[PDB]
């Protein structure tokens, strides 16, 4: 359109002979997302809900990538692994973390999926020293509404990076920030949602209350739903991961949803609250491989392509034959390396575009027991 | 430093023989602005308070920075003009504009202080029209903790700018979003602070409860103050400015300091509240010209560089011999063509860094009265 | 709670409530267990033997505040 084409018709709130009290008044009123977010992003965007998966990004690992590559590791591995508390399967390979990475995109491009690459700088530091776990673009996943600044609870290699991958949602994709998290701590992108407007959190090494509610309190207000309900699960777990349990701080490794009312959860993560929120609101429950979740495979990071399809390790052979028997499709793909540092295929993938899907409304209406 | 030469005591948090909970609970612990906003950013910012100004940006107009030219007020003037409320003047001339903005600039200049330069595209628009009212940068000044995005009260072209001008601070300075403003109205750059942390806003057109108190919490916590204090206004007008009483929905247009506890203020800004907490807090106000005011010269739209030095409008004769009677150093500034929109000299300045400065504790031990 | 608090004798009563995650009695595959007796008890003078599937945060934070030193027990024990 032209620049002297434009009339007071494209101005939404305009309406012949209104007063400037109403056009005022109808600007107060309209929604942040559609009337300013969207249009101004020249885009939709957002991986809140269930529904279809259109757009995701990955980062191809370099030298720099890896953990064990950081001189602070080198100085201290005891200290990263009383951090991350994940089971020692040796050193990281290269070759084969950039080959299962290939075959993870290869997965998205044979279902339709968008992928977009990121690439750090060489040499990648913060204030504070190499990045680490810079791989996990879950931690930038965009919301409804825009991206966010995360504070780490247990990660300072994870200090800039969210900020960064922010950034180039902005520069890249138009995408706008929504809310920096500014105390305690919350890891949103590392959360998994239920239903459109159901967010499971934890509280842990990764979210304290206070982050909670600032984040909960600036999605919600963007999520386009009428009601929004956070899930808090309360693992037993010091740092990232209890090797002993199975439990984690992060509630993608704890729980997903594999279809319309129906989950993939740990043996860990369901207090008797949780649990009984669970059954009161008619979701239906698979139970992960223990031996799978304790040793730290990831059965319950898969990730929901759309209801009744998800991507999962390909090695969770006992953990993805349960969810092939609720019905719903695996795709197995190679997941190894990554599981070498603190997370899995669905923690890895920065999630931009998401279309809207069902809602807990469609969950509780669902006939099953 | 090198790449490889980091070591673990340069994580703050870090402490030899630390625990896994020890180590994550110093890092819910730490203060967002300065171990994370700052050091990433790898400089301060921030406008906040009464202390010295350092470093700000203008916008140097072209034809498409003039209200007159667009083709929604070529339309309907009588719109817009019920929109702002301000006396007509007659067209805005460019050439005198762009004179008017290189005196500003030398002024900062003259009195040390660095001055950012901000272009928009040619033929910029938004998704509602042809951009209106950008030249005003204020509308972009930098919070303690980071840049906000607005939404915008009575001007649809402005949609997008506060956006644009966030975009442009963290891609130019590296300084980071800390907050979108998401419900109802809230235009912070116009707001004023007459003490390290009190805030003045108004209930306007420009600002409801809603929008205030997301904007209110967010830079709260990062202000840097142990407290946070709102005076909100109430001026009876409804659209940007009553020319029958002088009146205005923005803060920056009814008060603004001078000195520590010393204030300069509109005739049509204080109720008895308002009044009466200004006196309990032993601030000293000074009153603008009533005429200057009402016929838009924008006498309290002064500019504080530092306590007892500003900017003001070279026009504004009256309110000046009476901001010098007070003990204050005026440094006129010619402001003729950008008042034909609504806002002077103070409005279109992007404030981006301010060093700390007196405290609400300072206003009040000051033995004045 | 309540009823013992009355009778306790103390000026004060404090209830620190566990959230193992564990569907009946035990969970044969973290070590949860639906009573407290099974995941904590004292040791020592502001020390406890603990489990490593009983504590959550806020219990951790309780504990820790409160100057509690922790033995952890063996995991497959
Ligand atoms: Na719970
Ligand atoms: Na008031
Ligand atoms: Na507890």
């Amino acid at each position: 359109r032209g620049y002297d084409d434009w009339r007071l018709s494209d101005i939404p709130q305009y309406k012949d002979g209104i007063s400037t009290y109403e056009f005022v008044r109808a600007t107060h009123e309209a929604d942040y997302r559609t009337h300013q977010a969207e249009p101004v992003a020249g885009r939709t965007f957002g991986f809140n809900g269930i529904g279809r998966l259109t757009e995701v990004a990955l980062h191809m690992p370099t030298r720099y990538t890896l953990h064990d590559q950081s001189s602070q590791y080198k100085e201290s591995p005891s200290f990263f692994q009383g951090l991350m508390g994940v089971p020692d399967r040796g050193p990281v390979d290269l070759a084969a973390f950039q080959r299962e990475t290939e075959e993870l995109a290869t997965a998205f491009e044979n279902n339709g999926i968008k992928v977009h690459w990121v690439d750090y700088p060489e040499e990648p530091a913060n204030p504070y020293g190499p990045l680490m776990g810079h791989v996990f673009l879950s931690w930038g996943s965009i919301w409804r509404g825009g991206s966010v600044i995360s504070r780490f609870g247990f990660l300072p290699g994870m200090v800039g990076v969210s900020e960064y991958l922010a950034k180039w949602a902005w520069n890249t994709l138009n995408i706008p920030p929504l809310v920096a998290i500014t105390e305690g701590a919350m890891e949103p992108g590392a959360c998994n949602m239920i239903a459109d407007e159901v967010l499971v959190t934890c509280l842990s090494a990764s979210y304290d209350q206070r982050g909670t509610d600032q984040l909960v309190a600036a999605i919600s207000k963007t999520s386009g739903t009428e009601e929004f309900h956070n899930l808090q699960l309360r693992p037993a777990v010091e740092g990232f991961f209890n090797k002993a349990t199975g439990a984690c701080a992060h509630p993608d490794i704890n729980i997903n949803a594999i279809d319309v009312g129906k989950l993939v959860v740990s043996p860990a993560a369901l207090d008797w609250d949780a649990r009984t929120w669970l059954y009161d609101n008619n979701f239906e429950l698979i139970e992960a491989d223990p031996d799978e979740q304790r040793e730290f495979l990831a059965p319950c990071n898969v990730l929901l392509l759309e209801p009744g399809k998800v991507i999962a390790h390909a090695d969770c052979h006992k953990t993805n034959q349960k969810i092939r028997d609720a019905g719903v499709e695996v795709i197995e793909v190679t997941g190894t390396e990554i599981r070498k540092a603190c997370g899995g295929i669905k923690c890895r993938v920065m999630q931009i575009n998401r279309e809207p899907g069902p809602t807990l409304a469609d969950v509780r209406n669902r006939v099953w027991r």
